[PDB]
């Protein structure tokens, strides 16, 4: 829902590892959240969007990659017709933590 | 947050720039890879440490275990633990992929 989800490499990936394609829907907007504990590695893979990190907004081009460390709020905003899409890698990953703003 | 490739560390058939050095939790490294043109990365094991590669620019054969693909941009792969793992460079152009390791508690690489 919003945006999608395409898991990689499910059980084959170490404990607390998760590894995923996410797709963000065109010139929709993934909302105010943060991960209690796990961090979020990402490189955009095509499309362009304004990212939030903490305290910073990115105009994230295809080749950037981005941190998100824990207890760290993030968005992005996809203003184009064509898909956000970007590989992700999360770590220290104990299940859903999102908290969302 | 935003990855600045400002440590390039050099290993001759080719080189490592690592990326939010000391940002990431223990167990973890992340890193681009350049495998310099027409060089290929010799026969090569990790201990405990899992490798997800996401392929960024260039060909070069890559080989795990019994599977040589052609490496080619947006690939994904992993190379879990006590599996033999190598790439040749084809091109007159650098083979870069985004790498991350995982349960890497320092230096776990073997090479045949
Ligand atoms: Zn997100
Ligand atoms: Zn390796
Ligand atoms: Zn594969």
């Amino acid at each position: 829902g919003t945006y999608r989800k395409l898991p990689l490499f499910e059980g084959e990936l170490p404990e607390g590892s998760y590894a995923q394609i996410v797709e963000v829907k065109p010139k929709q907007t993934v909302k105010k959240h943060y991960h209690e504990r796990q961090y979020e590695l990402f490189y955009i893979i095509s499309g362009e969007a304004r990212l939030g990190i903490g305290d910073t907004e990115y105009q994230a081009k295809p080749g950037d990659i981005f941190l998100v460390k824990p207890k760290t709020v993030h968005w992005v905003v996809n203003e184009k017709d064509e898909p956000f899409r970007l590989f992700v890698v999360k770590l220290n990953y104990h299940g859903d933590d999102s908290v969302w703003l």
